[PDB]
């Protein structure tokens, strides 16, 4: 279940406070998704286990061809890419929000987030 565990390193950040540019460029580096840098990246914040219950009907909804949704609501921080270059240093606008979250599930646990409804 490396998969899951790749998840967590590109998609879960238990709590951060600020949630701004600088953090946005900071975790984007921690997390190593600066080489190229990653266009959009989403994390989600709070505890693990409301993430693997959208894997049930506890806290998901099936959703389009092979993906769940939600029935929770996240904060989670959206890091999008500023400028014109794929390489470092890579600037990052920061935006926080409050929504529920798309991601696919294998074993019971997510192994895909679906960035599409972040990019906006």
């Amino acid at each position: 279940n490396s998969r899951y565990t790749h998840f967590l390193t590109q998609h879960y950040d238990a709590k951060p406070q600020g949630r701004d540019d600088r953090y946005c460029e900071s975790i984007m580096r921690r997390r190593g998704l600066t080489s190229p840098c990653r266009d959009i990246n989403t994390f989600i914040h709070g505890n693990k286990r409301s993430i693997k219950a959208i894997c049930e009907n506890k806290n998901g909804n099936p959703h389009r061809e092979n993906l769940r949704i939600s029935k929770s609501s996240f904060q989670v921080t959206t890091c999008k890419l500023h400028g014109g270059s794929p390489w470092p240093p890579c600037q990052y606008r920061a935006t926080a929000g409050f929504r529920n979250v798309v991601v696919a599930c294998e074993n019971g646990l997510p192994v895909h987030l679906d960035q599409s409804i972040f990019r906006r």
